[PDB]
């Protein structure tokens, strides 16, 4: 996984709803470490599955992003959650 490529994917695909690690559509479901842990989403496998397939109003990216790009953005988010958002 390549977090730097991940940041690029995040800017292009995720910041519309998750700028600042927030969630503009479902406010408590943020990208902060504490929230990812709380909801069982603090792992690459968990983020990949949800980004790929979607969940409620979290859009699915299967076929819109390549599998490796989904992997990269999951690594970014975990890194960011660890360093800056929490
Ligand atoms: C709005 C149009 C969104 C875009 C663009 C992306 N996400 Fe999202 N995300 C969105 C919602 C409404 C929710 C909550 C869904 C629910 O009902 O539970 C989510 C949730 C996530 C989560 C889970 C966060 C948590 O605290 O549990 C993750 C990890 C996540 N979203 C990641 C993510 C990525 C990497 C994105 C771009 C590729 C992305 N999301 C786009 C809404 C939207």
């Amino acid at each position: 996984a390549d977090s730097v490529n991940g940041a690029k994917i995040f800017s292009a695909n995720c910041a519309s709803c998750h700028a600042g690690g927030k969630n503009l559509v479902q406010a408590q479901k943020t990208l902060k470490k504490a929230d990812l842990e709380k909801y069982g989403m603090y792992s690459a496998e968990a983020i990949i599955a949800q980004v790929t397939n979607g969940k409620n109003a979290c859009p699915a990216f299967k076929g819109r992003l390549k599998p490796e790009q989904i992997e990269d953005v999951a690594a970014y988010v975990l890194g960011k959650a660890d360093a800056d958002w929490k």
